[PDB]
């Protein structure tokens, strides 16, 4: 009996899927949340499928009392003493780290073996508030399981391949040697490669033949230009940070903007254990739809939008967060649908792709997008766009759109899984 | 006789014009060229209209190593050298000042008066960057023509009908009380409302009938969505340093970028006389152009995109950079034409206007922008994009072309002529 665990590492919850080896069937999913609280208790639970598993909730200390190091142990401890599965069964562990630099592959990380951990090492560092957690989570791992192989998945891999005239920061050289070059890196890549894989799958075509543009929307928010099913453009940047404004993020701001909003914005934050400035925390953590509406969540403002359900203030906060994201979004949206066009026609392109928590759920926001782009033909299909009728894969467009219009679900976990199965070997057919 | 003295302090150039009022007739033109270069020497040339001066023109050190200061003081020298004109004619200055804040119109500054200087000051130190050198004019002005009214005209006057959803910057409350609110405001405000008048004259109907997408091009870059011949959205922020690189400014980049490309970057740089940090010194002074191709003339970059004209490397860099204004420039006006076309056919917009130093002179990049645009229908006139024939306003695209594209010839300085007109009332009676 093997297994694969696939874990994504956020500040407020771990994602996971439990998958067999060598069969990549998936087994479980696995959720450790209130991870944050000083007041909830960290919940772990495993939902199997079918039949691979009984169910079973775990109720840990309050969040604010265990240490993020603590989590994927609690998790293992969770998923072996409460269930069938061995730890010397887990073969192997891939983890979602947000910042992966030049890295064109996942990095293989083994205990004893130095050049692995030393890299993730230099990029936990570069980009702590991205990659802390994630680097956290894989030490963990290689404590509790010492003969798995962990394997990272950036996600930043699936823009490798984003020309130097889109990525270039036009900067000097920085004041000492940096771990990587200052430049646009584009982030979300996991879920933009599951997306065009499930889209291919759908339309029955290869994905190096998909073009399209993609809104993966939520906490944090991006978009991606995709053109023979490779990214060209992205609106993220160095860090998630640029781009679309997210729950606590600012997005795209003046560079010279914080320095006005704060004093002393280069010094350390002395907030969490890393090293951190002032500026990357206000704009990461203060900014935002926090700032602008009083609440992180996209659709409690889309409620607000309705003047009974709120006060005057919060209604209109409500509407400025919805208008300001919208915009921005728009701005996006246009940048990437002409760059494909000025290349290919309406007709040859598969379309705009909404996903991402906000993306699947704020049909609003998604009917507000395709009627301004009615002008390029684009008509929503308002039950379709509307309705709980399934499908990762939606269309949201009457049948005479000139433009395609969809909801796809991503699975980040599962494209993990699909991953490692490469990285590990499991797709050769050798002579 | 009364003279009004508009005057224009670039980074690169000062320029000026002296007029009669209330008849606005122009009696001088002023120039000061070369300022940031590092091997031509500045060059200060007065000329004047038949009758009223001896053309003058005069060199001064090297740009990298003039002090800005002294500019304006010898332009005011060439103007009373004139048998024509004597100081206490020039009764009114106006002024380009890039950050005017929330400003609604500009301010009015007299000596001994602490109202408009305090104002004046409040501005200045708030982007000290962007409006010190134009401030140091006005106090030139003051101390050799200590009856005159200075006016201060805001480039960001032009951007004050942008909308909440667009200026919006997704900021907590600063931590202290601030001069003004941190949004964008966008900025060349004095060139854009140039060039709707311009176009508007052109084509012989109402300012407020023009809906066009403007990418005015320079040493300083920006786009502007024009709908009813106001400002809808632009792409500098709360400074010029947001939207397109520029010859040393870097452009929209990650705000947390400059963290780690230099230790201490909210620390004051202490280069000049005002406070400035060094993070903004970096991505202002020493980034853009002149970072990507090592150098800050974007003519010499097209130029090297021919490698027979240059080394391997220089030319690599050209064409890298090229690419990268190119790349950031269509992102702009795409976002621009979609936000216009969301309400509007594309057959009543007027079209695409190319403005500034580099969009007039830049045939190659205007037809390399037009080519981009081709699936909107839009066809450059290679004949009449090259044309010399001259004029404000010439059209560039071909009589079969769904988007028009104009080159428009900005006058900064007869627009804060007119703005000085409305401000303090001169009109010629009968």
């Amino acid at each position: 009996a093997e297994y694969l665990l696939a874990i994504n590492c956020g500040s407020s919850s771990i994602k996971g899927k439990l998958f067999a080896i060598p069969s990549f069937e998936l087994l479980a999913n696995l959720a450790v949340t209130n991870i944050s609280s000083s007041d909830e208790r960290v919940k772990i639970k495993t939902t199997w499928e079918e039949g691979k598993g009984k169910d079973s909730e775990e109720e840990a200390d309050y969040g604010d009392k265990i240490r993020y190091a603590s989590l994927v142990p609690i998790l293992l401890d969770h998923l072996t003493n409460s269930t069938h599965v061995k730890k010397e069964e887990i073969k192997y562990v891939c983890h979602r780290v947000v910042h992966g630099g030049m890295h064109d592959k996942g990095i293989r990380v083994v205990k004893g073996h130095e050049e692995g951990l030393m890299e993730m090492d230099k990029l936990s560092e570069f980009a702590p508030l991205h990659n802390h957690r994630a680097v956290l989570a894989v030490k963990s791992c290689i404590d509790a399981l010492p003969h798995h192989t962990s394997l990272l998945l950036f996600d930043t891999i699936f823009h490798r391949t984003i020309a130097p005239e889109v990525y270039t920061y036009a900067l000097p050289p920085p004041d000492t040697e940096l771990t990587m070059p200052l430049r646009k890196y584009g982030f979300h890549g996991l879920s933009y490669a599951s997306i065009v894989q499930s889209l291919a799958e759908h339309l029955k075509k290869p994905s190096d033949q998909i073009n399209v543009v993609v809104a993966h929307l939520g906490s944090g928010s991006s978009s991606c230009c995709i053109k023979n099913g490779k990214s060209i453009d992205t609106s993220m940047g160095l860090t998630p940070l640029e781009g679309l404004l997210g729950g606590t993020r600012s997005g795209t701001i003046d560079p010279t903007a914080i320095f006005h909003h704060t004093e002393d914005a280069a010094s350390d934050a002395n907030v969490g254990d890393f090293t951190v400035s002032k500026a990357e925390i206000i704009l990461n953590k203060n900014s935002g739809f926090k700032a602008l509406a009083g609440t992180t969540n996209f659709g409690h403002i889309i409620q607000n939008l309705d003047p009974s359900k709120c006060s005057e203030e919060d209604h209109e906060k409500a509407k400025l967060t919805y208008a300001v994201f919208l915009d921005r979004l728009l701005n996006f949206v246009a940048q990437y649908l002409f760059k494909l066009l000025s290349e290919v026609p309406i007709e040859s392109i598969d379309g705009l792709v909404f996903s991402g928590g906000i993306g699947e759920k704020g049909a609003e926001l998604r009917r507000d997008v395709l009627k301004k782009l009615a002008w390029l033909g684009a008509e929503v299909d308002e039950e379709a766009n509307n309705s709980n009728s399934g499908g990762a894969v939606k269309c949201i467009t009457k049948e005479g759109s000139k433009l395609k219009g969809w909801v796809v679900e991503t699975d980040e976990e599962g494209w993990m899984a699909r991953m490692a199965k490469e990285e590990f070997g499991f797709l050769e057919h050798h002579h």
